[PDB]
């Protein structure tokens, strides 16, 4: 019989895709060396062909996906200043306002991509036609208690449409467009929204206009949405812990570098 | 006569390709005006025809050229544990040491790739063939002082290659070839190189065995090299300061977003 540890050694060592049974009375030294082979080769074959990270890859394809579509590509400052928190009603009564990696005295990192888009529809409204359409992808920032679906170091994608054509119709068909497109099964509860896999939450959306904007200087409707980029890739390759589709030096497309 | 005031308003308007004098004696008010429209105007062609950011398409060509020259792209942890700095050789001597930000007991933001391209050399080494190479892009920090080559928020490209053909011929001949691609004037002088525009340091390279590799569980020739992708770009678009290549709230693409 396995012991414990032996097991959740085989299970970092083993794939989704993997057929092997851990559970047939085969020792624990020739199941770590079967799964140890596979996971050299998979890894070889990386490197023999195509060599794209996931998150690097995924990140590419969702930026042309919102290029294609209309939307501005903005990359902005992930250490914020601390009061863009406070901007954003976040005052010590939200979950959040405990989840902040503060820095200096007054900056951190970013929990959230929400301040820096206000401040891009804000200054863009100047110079751009309507509808303005902007999106970002990059690092976000939370303390979180330990969980499969929850990492202190993500990444998420927030888009925002501002003016014109800013429905509740048009922020669903933005969504299920861009899910259908990447492959990735969802469905929309719900003003605010959630695009859900089973219990997992991939996104939150909103419809403005809300009272927040005019701290911001946002006197227009608004759609927009964030996804975080390891829940997707999560859900696309079925991982079981969202550490595998993480920026990690553990894991390497979902496959262990301790080898 | 125009005020430094207004000339410092005047020159976050200004493009290196703007064929305007504010010597001439026209009036700020005016001088301005004709400027807040070329700038609006540029941002809708951008808008319009590209949408594509800078910083992002950098990564992404930069992405292309090393992959397709056979390195692995990399994706590692921004938030690394404080102990990889004093084992990088930084314990309170260098200047380094003094220009961590640091977030908690434990950790700080990156200022250098080369902790996490280590561990991955070691940990592919059991996998890949002879020789290993790999790269990274992404945010880097660094507290400064103020300066026209400085950002205490950047990115970094870095790779490296271990193992057969770590020659300082080989790696110069990365580096000619990686800027001959972008278009970037550069000259290298010198195992440790530096690749110089001007008198601004575009990356420093290293040749390996050298005596920090054991620490690391390294113990093979390498060669590698950093390049900051802010200065690059600062390079190619005659930026006179690099805050107008960085991840920003006041510049897309080099063009001021407070009109
Ligand atoms: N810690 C995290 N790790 C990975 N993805 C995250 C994390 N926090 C948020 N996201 C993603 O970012 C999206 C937008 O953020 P947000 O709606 O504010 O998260 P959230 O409400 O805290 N979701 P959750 O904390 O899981 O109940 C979420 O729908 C997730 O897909
Ligand atoms: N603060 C910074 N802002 C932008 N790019 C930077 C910064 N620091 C380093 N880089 C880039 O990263 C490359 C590799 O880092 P490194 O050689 O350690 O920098 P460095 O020695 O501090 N250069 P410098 O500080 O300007 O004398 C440099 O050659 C630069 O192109
Ligand atoms: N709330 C997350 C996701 C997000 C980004 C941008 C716009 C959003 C609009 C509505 C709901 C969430 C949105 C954030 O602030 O990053
Ligand atoms: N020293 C910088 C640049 C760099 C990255 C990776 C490898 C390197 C090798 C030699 C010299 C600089 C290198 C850093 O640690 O990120
Ligand atoms: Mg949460
Ligand atoms: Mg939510
Ligand atoms: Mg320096
Ligand atoms: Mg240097």
């Amino acid at each position: 019989a396995l012991t414990k540890s032996q097991t959740d050694r085989l299970e970092v060592l083993l794939n989704p895709k993997d057929e092997i049974s851990l559970n047939s009375g085969k020792p624990f030294r020739e199941l770590e060396s079967e799964l140890l082979s596979r996971r050299k080769k998979d890894l070889q074959q990386i490197y023999a062909e195509e060599r794209e990270n996931y998150l690097g890859k995924l990140e590419r394809e969702i930026t042309r996906f919102f290029v294609d579509r209309g939307f501005l590509e903005i990359k902005s400052p992930i250490l914020i200043p601390l009061e863009y928190i406070e901007r954003m009603g976040i005052d010590n009564d939200t979950e959040l306002s405990k989840q902040i990696f503060r820095v200096d005295k007054n900056f951190c990192l970013r929990p959230m991509l929400a301040p820096n888009l206000y401040n891009y529809l804000r200054k863009l409204d100047r110079a751009l036609p309507d509808p303005i359409k902007i999106f970002e992808i990059g690092p976000c920032y939370r303390k979180e208690s330990d969980g499969k679906e929850h990492l202190e170091e993500f990444t998420m994608l927030g888009f925002q449409q501002m003016g014109s054509g800013c429905t509740r119709e048009n922020l669903e068909s933005i969504i299920t467009d861009f899910l259908n497109h990447l492959g990735i099964d969802f469905k929309i509860v719900g003003d605010t929204l959630d695009v859900m896999h089973g219990d997992l939450e991939l996104s939150s959306a909103g419809v403005g206009p809300i009272p927040l904007d005019r701290e911001w200087g946002i006197d227009k409707p608004w759609i927009g949405a964030g996804f975080g980029l390891e829940r997707l890739l999560k859900v696309k390759h079925d991982f079981k812990n969202i550490k595998r589709a993480a920026r990690s030096e553990s894991y390497y497309n979902g496959i262990s570098t301790n080898l």
